[PDB]
């Protein structure tokens, strides 16, 4: 309604909120979102900022004993961190169309890492939960933040290496939240400042003033030993997340920070090597493609990533054709290229020892 | 007071702020020097019906003086 070139004054405003920018952490929140214009209702939709959520979709959306939860959510994740923020829109929970059609959605979008459904319903969650358990296992990277409900995995996801449960619900001024939409907040305000091979289990969760369990150390004793990831609350602190393990329990996958730097180190050497297709499959192309992954994995190793102190003990590539490949393999068209790394465990127990004798 | 119409002294703003600040800057905060008030003040709810066309209304300002405000043209 501006006709006037003067300055326009209004004041009942509300204040916006700042969005980061990352690319190892790109979630997808799958909960009851209400659109405004009703053709992205079952499309999954790019939101920026908070300021693309507001125009999209309905941000008041009034309250009737039950209480809309999702635009909340989604303001605690850019408090804590903001992204380009993947939504998905799905309104109740046994349409098993939709629910069916959702993996075959995901891969059409380039750039989804993260999960992380928000919503408080218990039996949302499960059929969200098992028909994303198919696609975590197809090596394409993404990562699961499941929520439990009383202390344990919600078993349509139990040992898979790409998945970590968050216990609390997280109470906001009181409404109760599933922690997944701050814990993926947390994620990428971590990999910004630190990196993906840094833990992130420290961080103080920003918005939000309680949980609704205060977890004790002998419940988490027993919860510690499963990848559960328990939100605990320090006086001096506030509500830390508190916690880096996931489903695994091998040695190898054990830890969040050491899984997600293989899936950000194979998502961005495969974006390097998408130039590399249909290039004539001989000897010349093969040093291309080795060198392209050796200088990735080198300025990992110079930034802190890799654990190694020669960096011929933090990675190695090879290929050729006596070494990784046969010669009835290049006729049908592939090249083969053993790629390791080494990555840094972090220190999760500190031990004291208090004395007075010398 | 005689009563000028304004052409006359926007044809000198202009090639005072193309000198200062070149034809890419809009010539529409520059202050007349000289004259003293127009012959109507103008609102804001009549400019609202009004810079919706080329119109360009010479306002008023208090603190500033007689300030050409408006930069359209009849396109």
């Amino acid at each position: 309604v501006t006709s006037v070139p003067g300055v326009y004054i209004e004041e009942d405003a509300s204040p916006a909120m700042s969005v980061s920018a990352s690319a190892t952490a790109v979630p997808l929140f799958v909960a009851r979102f209400t659109p405004l214009k009703p053709e992205l209702a079952g499309v999954i939709t790019r939101i920026g900022s908070w300021l693309d959520y507001t125009i999209l979709f309905d941000s008041n959306v009034p309250s009737s004993v039950v209480d809309p939860t999702a635009s909340v959510a989604l303001r605690l994740y850019f408090q804590n961190g903001g992204g380009p923020c993947y939504l998905y829109p799905l309104e109740k929970a046994d349409d098993n169309g939709p629910l069916a059609a959702l993996p075959d959605l995901i891969d059409e979008v380039g750039e989804i890492t993260l999960l992380a459904s928000p919503d408080p319903d218990e039996t949302y969650r499960t059929a969200v939960y098992g028909a994303l358990a198919a696609s975590l296992d197809q090596h394409k990277g993404y990562f699961l933040l499941a929520d439990s409900v009383n202390g344990d995995a919600p078993s349509a996801v139990g040992g898979s290496a790409q998945v970590a449960v968050y216990y609390p619900n997280v109470e906001v001024p009181p409404l109760s939240l599933p922690p997944s939409a701050l814990i993926a907040g947390v994620y990428g305000k971590t990999d910004g400042e630190r990196g993906v091979w840094k833990a992130p289990a420290n961080v103080v969760l920003n918005g939000v003033s309680d949980v609704s369990v205060r977890v004790t150390n002998e419940q988490q004793a027993e919860l510690n030993p499963k990848g559960i990831n328990v939100i605990r609350h320090f006086s001096d602190r506030g509500l830390v997340v508190w916690g880096s393990r996931t489903q695994k329990d091998d040695d190898d996958w054990r830890y969040i920070p050491v899984r997600r730097l293989f899936d950000a180190a194979e998502r961005d050497i495969k974006k390097a090597l998408q130039p590399m297709v249909f290039e004539p499959n001989s000897q010349l192309t093969w040093k291309r493609v080795q060198t392209a992954i050796d200088n990735y994995l080198y300025r990992l190793w110079q930034q802190g990533a890799l654990a190694g102190n020669k960096a011929e003990e933090a990675y190695f590539v090879r290929v050729g054709k006596g070494i990784t490949m046969t010669q009835d393999e290049i006729n049908q068209g592939k090249m083969i290229i053993q790629v390791g790394m080494a990555a840094v465990r972090p220190a999760e127990f500190i031990i004291l020892k208090f004395t007075q004798d010398m």
